[PDB]
């Protein structure tokens, strides 16, 4: 039996409203505990040009204000953490932002999420994986249990400077749907990839996709993974008792097939 961390990205109001409760019903039926990362601030996801009315040229609606009961309900049965304040803003401008500006944005998000759920937030994940070393320094202020800011191969402590390591990093090791899409073969291929990972396999889905349109597909993936020997757990479950066991690494600006843009890429040391 093979533990695969299941991460779920929520980036829009409609993913939170309609995607998450369907995901909650599905995961409850199939005994699966997962890890949700909520975008709680403005839905400006439309500015990339229902998404046509997603803050395309006007302030977007607060996702966490408009869904504070779903979010609350999620954090009752799942590890819960912070995806973004303004997802569009982070993935578009964070690479030019000062370390103060990254700190301030993570603050805004963490506060909104703790206002909704009423308990400490222990993990986070940069929108679009738009993170690097500066984001590591900015996230060190909040001293979270772990963070999932990059694509890599296995969990690791980032090295901030010689002798000092940061808050542990739980990378996404597997490609996503939208990077590979045939649809009926994708489940069989991703299960193969989950079973042959040499690291710690962490899979990422999106509440806008696997929670809405491709919910029957993702529920099939649940069934087949149970049978091929896989069990999905929240990412934090993959940490050992001592973060000392985790290897040293960094996050650097790299590129991945299927994504247009740079993103955070785990690396080894010097």
């Amino acid at each position: 039996m093979t533990k695969v961390g299941l991460r779920i990205d929520v980036d829009t109001l409609r993913g939170t409203r309609e995607g998450v409760p369907r995901l909650l019903a599905t995961l409850h039926r199939h005994g699966v505990q997962a890890s949700f990362f909520f975008s709680v601030g403005p839905d400006n996801m439309g500015r990339h040009l229902a998404a046509l009315l997603a803050g395309t040229a006007w302030p977007g609606k607060n996702i966490g204000n408009a869904n504070a009961g779903i979010i609350r309900e999620t954090a009752t049965y799942h590890e819960t953490g912070l995806h973004a304040w303004d997802h569009h803003a982070w993935q578009t401008h964070s690479g030019h932002w000062s370390i103060r500006q990254l700190e301030e944005d993570i603050a805004r998000g963490i506060t909104a999420l703790e206002a909704i759920i009423g308990k400490p937030v222990t993990c986070s994940a940069a929108a679009g994986w738009r993170a690097d070393g500066r984001v590591v320094r900015a996230k060190e202020s909040f001293n979270l249990r772990y963070n999932s800011d990059c694509r890599g191969t296995t969990l690791f402590r980032p090295l901030l400077m010689p002798g000092q390591t940061g808050t542990p990093q739980i990378p996404v090791t597997l490609p996503t749907w939208d990077e590979v899409a045939q649809a009926q073969s994708f489940n069989t291929w991703i299960i193969s990839r989950m079973l042959q990972d040499k690291g710690t396999p962490v899979y990422t889905i999106h509440a806008e996709v696997e929670g809405i349109v491709h919910q029957p597909l993702f529920e099939d993936l649940l069934v087949r993974a149970r049978d091929a020997g896989i069990t999905f757990c929240p990412l934090g479950e993959l940490l050992p008792a001592s973060p000392e066991s985790l290897p040293l690494g960094q996050i650097v600006r790299g590129h991945i097939p299927g994504r247009e843009g740079w993103l955070g890429c785990q690396q080894a040391v010097s």
